[PDB]
């Protein structure tokens, strides 16, 4: 099972596309997704050869729901793979104002 | 043999002490070295532990040569084992004044 082992990023500005480098615990890079969610929920931009000997993704952030934010939005992000829905524990995640 | 695939930052201040993840092909943990040098040399510092999975590192830049400098200096990094001193090619690497 999942886990999120370490994230270079705990925080994003709310426009996404931030370039993250997540270590994770053995995934499969055809089946392997980046949620983050708050139900809102938006997914990391990458592609399999993204995926680093399976324990490791490099991806960009999603855009938040609502780029107009004053103040810090606080979201979480899980792995989950795609084809059973199963999930790592999640991790916090700050999205701040541009 | 060695490879640094990717780094999360390819510049960093004089004065060290900053956080990088490196993606690598495979490494062992208790043999392996990251030396930037120019022959100036320094290490990244990090433990055994912070090997993850034999695919990637995570440690903290070695101050600079000269934190008194006043424009950057372009400076290499290579994957180092230990036991054999093979080397990794090297990546380009630019140190920044305080």
């Amino acid at each position: 099972n999942l886990k999120i082992v370490r994230m270079d990023r705990t925080a994003g500005c709310v426009t996404g596309g931030e370039e993250i480098i997540l270590l994770c615990d053995k995934v499969q890079k055809d089946d392997i997704q980046i949620r983050f969610y708050e139900v809102w929920e938006g997914f990391g931009d990458f592609s399999p050869t993204d995926v680093h000997r399976q324990f490791a993704i490099c991806f960009k952030t999603p855009k938040y729901k609502d780029v107009n934010i004053t103040k810090p939005a606080s979201v979480f992000v899980q792995l989950r793979r795609k084809s059973d829905l199963e999930t790592s524990e999640p991790k916090p995640f700050l999205y701040y104002p541009e």
